[PDB]
RNA sequence: CAGUUGACUUUUAAUCAAU
């Protein structure tokens, strides 16, 4: 124990000496702070409401003791709200000297204004809830670190309020998302995180033991495979916003624990659930912001429909300055290794994301649609119903980054078996992100999957946007960090 | 930088003073 901590402690003997109990059950309240502030919107100084009557609780910011008169500012939930002391008016004022910043405090009394025109709540009476052992570390000097401020959320959200209003924005944007699907007429659904064998995209898996079973499993690392079961099932229109679990780095985009959507729809193609997803997130935006505009790092990203639609090949084409068909993966190969040598290692059927990754992915700053996929890098899409070598995708990137890829789900078992099992070449050849076949999926299909349209959609990335954050990890609440 | 210490009956990164 420490001299400040000590010193805490010492005056929490005294209040509970003087009468006080030491940790309150409850307190009262019966007003918020900015209620306060909203209901007294600019009234003139020097004004009083005594009989009103108010009873905020909330945490010690500011303490400023002019001797037989105090001031304090005390944050809630909603914001700050002053307080006003006095000797021959506020009980046992010679107890406020115990209270320390950090402290909750309760109080109950009527609003004013004082001379400056601040409104502020006259301490009648008032009860320590809580006694604080830390001094609270102010924005000034205290929390800049980002790693601390990770790490001790709670100490941010006292010292940045600005950040509860993050997390308070992403949980309207889930909200908005879950009544579009629940009123469109989807199903919410939980399938299982602890998988035997895992599948639905490019990612090394995370490992678990579990001792009843004897059993080593795998942490999901994607819905698609248990929403596809359910559509073999019966259930015509499913979703469902689970937390999923890939192995691998982390960056502004990515991050090994993250949440994401995935809804189906059958009997329905990837056009169908492309204007279901325009629909979608042009309202959340007119809804979130009142314009179609969305302020992101200095940019303003523009989700009026409808959204623009390109092909892969062509951008690419285009953008990269290829002479031959990009779907030429030998051609490929030589220009690649030649301008690209970084991309030397990289395997022959990846070199279309990646290079896709550097020419198109980041000009796409406005919601473009990212129609026709190779099916080089797509095993779980239904082939192109005109163009050879093509598949029915769409990826839909904003902010230079992907947010929902939607393939028209691929039904025929030979095909998807024959696509899995070149998959697991791959593996075999040199390649970790490439999951094994659920084997129990392929018969699932072989008793036969409706022709569907399935989307994904990564919550945490459309947070990002909508929030308006650089990194991953200031939309979420409780980041994943190597311990000490 | 806070805490301590004592001052101070509309201050708001309250101020002065003491270690
Ligand atoms: N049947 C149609 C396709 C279904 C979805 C498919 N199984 C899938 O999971 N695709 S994905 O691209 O791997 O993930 C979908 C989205 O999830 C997001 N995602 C993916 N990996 C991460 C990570 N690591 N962190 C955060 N968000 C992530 C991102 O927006 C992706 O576009």
């Amino acid at each position: 124990m420490n001299d400040q901590t000590r010193q805490r402690l010492l005056n929490l003997e005294a209040l509970v000496e003087a009468g006080f109990a030491p940790y309150p059950y409850r307190f009262p309240k019966t007003h918020s702070a900015e209620a306060i502030l909203k209901a007294k919107r600019g009234a003139p100084p020097e004004s009083e409401w005594p009989e009103e009557e108010v009873a905020v609780a909330g945490r010690l910011v500011a303490l400023r003791r002019m001797g037989k008169v105090t001031f304090a500012h005390l944050l809630d939930e909603t914001g700050r709200i002053q307080l006003y002391f006095q000797r021959d008016l506020t009980p046992k004022y010679e107890l406020l000297k115990k209270l320390d910043v950090g402290d909750i405090l309760g109080v109950r009394g009527h609003p004013f204004t004082t001379k400056t025109g601040e409104v502020t709540v006259k301490v009648l009476d008032w009860t320590p809830l809580v006694k604080s052992l830390h001094p609270l570390p102010d924005k000034w000097h205290g929390l800049r670190d980002k790693e601390v401020r990770y790490r001790q959320r709670y100490l941010d959200l006292i010292v940045n309020p600005e950040v509860r209003e993050v997390f308070r924005r992403r949980s309207e944007i889930v909200r908005y998302i879950r009544r579009f699907f629940e009123a469109k007429g989807f199903l919410e659904v939980e399938t299982p995180i602890l998988q035997p064998t895992t599948g639905g995209a490019e990612a090394r898996p995370f490992k678990t033991y579990h001792n009843a079973l004897d059993h080593e499993f795998y942490l999901r690392i994607s819905l698609e495979l248990y929403l596809k079961r359910l559509l073999v099932g019966g259930y015509e229109k499913v979703f469902e916003i689970g937390r999923n679990f890939r192995n691998e780095g982390i960056d502004h985009n990515h991050n090994p624990e993250f949440t994401m959507l995935e809804a189906y729809w059958a009997y329905a193609d990837y056009q169908d659930m492309a204007g279901l997803v325009e629909e979608l997130l042009s309202g959340l935006v007119l809804h979130l912001f009142g314009s179609h505009e969305v302020p992101y790092q200095g940019r303003v990203l523009n989700f009026k429909p409808p959204f623009r639609r390109i092909s892969f090949v062509e951008a690419l084409k285009e953008k990269a300055g290829l002479p031959f068909d990009p779907l030429d993966l030998e051609r490929l190969r030589l220009w690649a290794d030649a301008h690209h040598p970084e991309l030397s290692q990289v395997p022959n059927y990846k070199l279309l994301d990646k290079l896709f990754g550097i020419y198109v992915e980041p000009e796409l700053q406005d919601p473009t649609f990212v129609f026709d996929f190779p099916l080089a890098i797509s095993p779980l899409a239904k082939r192109h119903r005109e163009k050879p070598g093509l598949v029915e995708r769409w990826d839909l990137y904003a902010g230079g980054m992907e947010l929902a890829p939607c393939y028209s789900e691929l039904n025929d078992p030979l095909d998807q078996r024959e696509r899995f099992l070149e998959q697991a070449r791959r593996r075999k050849e040199g390649d970790e992100e490439a999951p094994e076949p659920d084997e129990d999926f392929l018969l699932a299909l072989e008793y036969g999957m409706p022709p569907a349209a399935g989307l994904g959609l990564g919550i945490d990335r459309l947070a990002m946007l909508l929030t308006d954050q650089p990194s991953l990890r200031d939309v979420l609440l409780f980041p994943l960090l190597k311990p000490k």
